This record gives C-alpha cells, sequence and structure tokens, in this order.
C-alpha cells in the first residue's frame, strides 16, 4: 500500500501530537482524494451523526482550510475522536515529522492535559490535514511579554540601564499575541509585574493598542491592582474589537528611585510575565503564564569627605552638583552646610558632573570647581561589568560592586604674611 508524512513546522519540544485518522481514501498526484471511508480516528457511534463520508468529504471540497465550515467540522470530530486511529508522536524542536501515514485526511491536536502548567507553551488550534508528504505550520503559538527600561542617555527602551535620584525612570512592557488569536473565542489576558523594591511607581500606568505604527489608549479597558505584584488584567480582550493576532499591547508607567535603592552591580531588578489562554479549542478556559522577563535599573552613591591638610575632619561646607545639559550645567542636588563633614549624593549615574563648593568652612581656601565624568558599561545581558569616576582636577576612588564613589576634599588655610 502506500504511505504518507506530514512535516510540520514551528514546533515546540515537550509536546505530545494526536493524529486522528478522519477519512481513508486514495491520494492522486492533484492531491484529490477519492474512494473515501471514515477512517478509526472517528468513533463509530458518532459517524451516522455526520453521515456519509465520502458525501460529507465532498461537501467540504474546494473550501479554504479556514473557512466556518471546516472549521466547524474539526470541532465537531474532536468531541468524535477513537484511539483506534490514533498516532501519538513526541515532538522535536524545529520541525515534527510523522511518517508512514495510511492515506487521507488527519485531525491534529495536542494531547489532552500534556501541557498544564507548562510556562510559554500552548495547545495547537485543532488542524485537519491530508497526508500528502508536506510541510505546514503548526496553527500553535505563543504570546510573548519583553520587560523594558528606557535607556538613561536615549530614547529607545532596553534591558538594563542606569539612572540618579532626580530621575523619572519609564517602563515599556510589550506584549505580542499568538498568530491563531483569531481561533479563540474568548482571550484571558494578565500582566503581572513585582515592580522594583528600591523605587516607588508613580501610577502613572497607561495600556496602549499599537499597530500600524499608531497608538490608541485603552487602559479603561484594562483592571490594574496592586494586591499581587501591579497587575494589568482584562476577563476577554475579544471584547476589543480592534485587537487581532497582528496587534501589540503596550503598557507604560514610571518610577522614582528611592534614597535606599540598591547601588553597585546588583541592581534594582523587576520581572513581569503573561497570563493568556492556552488553548484555542472548545471555548477552553485554561491558562499558561509566559517566563518572566526582567529589567534592571543601576545607580552609585557619591560621597565626600570634607577634610584638611591635619587630616582632620572639616563641619560646615556645602555643596551644589550641577550635571551637563548641553554645555549648559544645571544643579541637581545641593547639600546645605551642616554639622555633617560627609556628604551622599545618593543615585547618581553616568554623565557629566560639576561639584561647586557653594558653603566654604571658615578659614579656608573655596575649593576650586571640579569637573567630572562618571561612566557605566553595561554589556549585551544587561548586567554592569565597570564605572569609573575622572576628573582633570581629582581622583576617585570607586567600588562597583558596592556602587561607591568615593571623593576626600581637602581644605587648605590660607597665608600669613606678617
Ligand atoms: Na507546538
Amino acid at each position: 500500500t502506500t504511505t504518507y508524512t506530514i512535516q510540520l513546522t514551528g514546533t515546540s519540544s515537550g509536546h505530545v501530537y494526536e493524529l486522528y485518522h478522519i477519512f481513508s481514501g486514495d491520494l492522486d498526484a492533484n492531491n484529490v482524494l477519492t474512494n473515501i471511508e471514515w477512517g478509526a480516528g472517528v468513533a463509530i457511534g458518532d459517524r451516522a451523526k455526520f453521515g456519509d463520508a465520502s458525501e460529507k468529504a465532498a461537501s467540504l471540497s474546494g473550501k479554504q482550510n479556514d473557512s466556518s465550515e471546516v472549521k466547524a467540522f474539526a470541532q465537531e470530530l474532536s468531541n468524535s475522536l477513537s484511539a483506534a486511529g490514533r498516532t501519538r508522536v513526541r515532538s522535536e524542536q524545529g520541525t515534527t515529522t510523522i511518517s508512514g501515514l495510511k492515506p487521507g485526511y488527519y485531525l491534529i491536536k495536542d494531547s489532552n492535559g500534556s501541557l498544564d502548567n507548562v510556562k510559554g507553551q500552548a495547545y495547537t488550534s485543532i488542524m485537519l490535514q491530508v497526508a500528502k508528504d508536506t510541510t505546514i505550520a503548526i496553527k500553535s503559538d505563543v504570546p510573548t511579554l519583553t520587560k523594558q527600561v528606557k535607556a538613561s542617555n536615549s530614547e529607545n527602551y532596553i534591558s538594563a540601564t542606569d539612572y540618579a535620584i532626580w530621575d523619572t525612570v519609564p517602563f515599556q512592557i510589550t506584549v505580542t499575541l499568538p498568530s491563531n488569536y483569531g481561533d479563540f473565542s474568548k482571550y484571558h489576558f494578565s500582566v503581572k509585574d513585582s515592580m522594583t523594591s528600591g523605587m516607588i511607581n508613580n501610577g502613572d500606568i497607561q495600556v496602549y493598542l499599537q499597530q500600524g505604527g499608531s497608538e490608541v489608549a485603552i487602559t479603561d479597558s484594562f483592571s490594574i491592582t496592586t494586591n499581587n505584584g501591579l497587575t494589568v488584567s482584562i476577563a476577554d480582550l475579544k471584547t476589543l474589537p480592534n485587537v487581532n493576532e497582528n496587534s501589540k499591547i503596550v503598557i507604560r508607567y514610571t518610577a522614582r528611585l528611592k534614597d535606599s535603592a540598591t547601588l553597585g552591580t546588583t541592581g534594582n531588578s523587576n520581572t513581569a510575565s503573561l497570563t493568556y489562554s492556552n488553548n484555542p479549542n472548545n471555548n477552553a478556559s485554561t491558562t499558561a503564564q509566559t517566563l518572566d522577563s526582567r529589567a534592571t535599573v543601576y545607580t552609585y552613591r557619591l560621597r565626600l569627605t570634607k577634610v584638611n591638610e591635619r587630616q582632620e575632619r572639616v563641619a560646615g561646607a556645602g555643596f551644589t552638583l550641577y550635571k551637563k545639559i548641553n554645555n549648559q550645567y544645571s544643579e541637581v542636588r545641593k547639600i546645605e552646610a551642616s554639622s555633617s563633614s560627609t556628604f551622599d549624593f545618593y543615585g547618581i549615574k553616568a554623565g557629566d558632573y560639576k561639584l561647586v563648593e557653594s558653603t566654604t568652612p571658615a578659614g579656608y581656601n573655596t575649593m576650586k570647581d571640579i569637573e567630572f565624568t562618571i561612566t557605566s558599561t553595561i554589556d549585551s545581558t544587561g548586567a554592569l561589568t565597570d564605572m569609573t569616576s575622572t576628573s582633570a582636577t581629582a581622583t576617585f576612588e570607586t567600588d562597583v560592586n558596592r556602587g561607591y564613589i568615593n571623593l576626600k576634599v581637602v581644605n587648605k588655610q590660607g597665608a600669613l604674611l606678617p
């Protein structure tokens, strides 16, 4: 006899695909099926409710694979299956091949319960396929979620950057929808974000529908809660009619660093994941969760220690920190004079700065202004690898791991000229 192959592309490891023999027959060179009977994949009891196999086949002849009558037949068959005509195949990553199939029409699905509570997976849309030695794409996909933060020094969104205490930290979660979104009757959609422990959320969260190079706000259609992380949910995304398989859902919000934010290489991280409907068949209500997407924000502490040439600690200095925008230095932080001899500028980032001694301790020369540059090196993985602090007129000591930048300001007395 003759046997045929179905090769499924876009498959993932960890699945068990089932092929049910719906129709037997003979396949010609034009992929036309003759001499049609019911295959063993359809339970004998349920066959009579479809009628004669040949005439059922004839009624579908020439219709689109994604036409309504064929989708209907697939879903009805799914409740009429028999193990008698079943072939189970463990999936491979990329491409899964099933050879030695009896000729005819097959129903393809994921084995029941095989993906329950498995992250980043979904049950395939039930497929009807003629076994004809060809490759087809599995009608299965998962949504993706990416959490990003706006780069400190540009407009683009990346996984990690550095920020200062005076900055607003913009975050952006981008969700893509599965290619088979249309097959779902309803679509559960819930984004959970851990938020960042060393930051305060500004509560300015908005949700956008992004497609065709444009954005529309859809925030009011979502439930936005803070009982279990920051959660942004809609019971059924299908109630938004302009959302489709090619739509992107984008969540934006901003935060700001606390004065207790983690310094140095550990960073201040948050993770986000999506909970989604993972089975488009039989109006199912099971969900799965995407893997976490992480974003990180680094920051440093600049410490000044005010001393004199006698190596004594000196109180009563005051410092004004400027950061360079263009050619224009702009005041970002001031520490007024006190009994303190230490000055902590907690939450500083890469950039060009100027430090001014706005108040000089009694009986000492005013320090000359110090211009300095902080650099941050963040590798492709988003890890902070290096940090430096340098000036043409001063020396800093740095600890990249702890995120410390230390400057000793040496106060010197004037001249007694008798
Ligand atoms: Na799959």
